[PDB]
């Protein structure tokens, strides 16, 4: 019944899906700003809440949510019920959910893996081939997936689309979508939506965090830009 | 027409479904992919799995390709009204978000571990900073282990049986004896009829890793 507070740092791609949602949905919620790039994420009231010191973290009454994908399922309970962004059909939503987990244990799984190599062990010393031989892995199966409709799950927007835009955003400031014309259409189509604003000021602010630490710049030239 | 499993039982996520089936009694058909060969990449299960990953369930029109949505699947279609997929939105939400630590943390950390053995030798794997990140997740379970006797409340669920496969992996390597609840939970879930379903393929993982990594684990 109390609204939700949402734990977060707008330079998590996973966050800023569940920005995207809030602003679809226009979801009153709290902001408690988490620096992960501080470690603040290490604080012991913190831990203490979540201890996998992992942002977005959800506290919605007594529940306590520590994934995307979680949150982003209750939201669209809570606050979209019987709508389309979680299926009500049984199908439906398996596709959607199949489409979450491949956000979480694949693209993210490997964007993060490149990122986290980048801030370990900086930008030039990097084996920069190899993540993009695992992230243009990824490009090829959502291209495959858009060749079969032009949302990530079906004929509409889905969570799916909310969780995997951000984190195709985060892949794309290095990466170019140039040999993928049905993942650029369906980027284009999403920066159309007037909650990918959500997802804006956080890309930045990564991408300039990202070049510090690890001194290097991203080649302008790959983000797909509306 | 009935569920088809691709499956490799060495795999956790692959027995947390055999799990499920042997608990709900469900008939599916087998259908055995080598993950150590390479069979998860031949044209045909590409096609099927572009992630080239089992578990993969084919259910009528269906493809799943990740064993937190089968488990869901099958809980949903075989159990409607069951507890190991509760009915209520919380209790429903705690689950979901306990199979999203596993499937996050739990099995991306033992993942990033397994793998290392086999691409370079266990004997040049850094042993201590994947303990680092295994205890780490032991802590966290121990954590969520304090005010409930199952990893999502007070009966066994989903998130269980999710959990326990990869633990059960992590636990070749490395021993729960400073966690008395995650020991006691661990114990626990090898007591149910259903928990025979992971042995086997736990076992073959075990020697398998001994014999590409040369090595032993300390538990053999």
């Amino acid at each position: 019944q109390p609204k939700p507070i949402l734990y977060y740092d707008e330079r998590s791609p996973p966050v800023r899906s569940c920005l995207m949602l809030i602003k679809l949905l226009d979801i009153d919620v709290e902001l408690r700003f988490v620096n992960l790039f501080k470690g603040e994420q290490f604080q012991k009231d913190f831990l203490a809440l979540n201890p996998q010191h992992s942002v977005p973290t959800l506290v919605h009454g007594d529940l306590v949510l520590t994934d995307s994908h979680a949150i982003l399922i209750h939201l669209a309970e809570k606050f979209d019920e019987g709508g389309s962004l979680w299926p009500q059909e049984h199908a439906e939503r398996m596709k959607v959910l199949n489409l979450l987990l491949f956000e979480c244990s694949f693209l993210f799984r490997r964007d993060s893996d490149f990122m986290s190599a980048i801030v370990r062990q900086g930008f030039a010393n990097v084996d920069v081939a190899h993540h993009e031989r695992k992230l243009t892995e990824a490009y090829i199966i959502m291209e495959r997936y858009l060749e079969n409709s032009d949302f990530m799950a079906g004929p509409q927007l889905t969570l799916a689309d909310l969780s995997i835009v951000t984190t195709l955003s985060t892949v794309n400031l290095m990466f170019p979508l140039s040999q993928f014309p049905r993942l650029r259409r369906w980027f284009t189509a999403m920066q159309q939506l007037d909650a990918y604003e959500a997802n804006c000021s956080g890309l930045e602010k990564l991408r300039q965090t990202m070049e510090s630490v690890g001194s290097f710049q991203f080649p302008s030239s790959s983000a797909v830009v509306t």
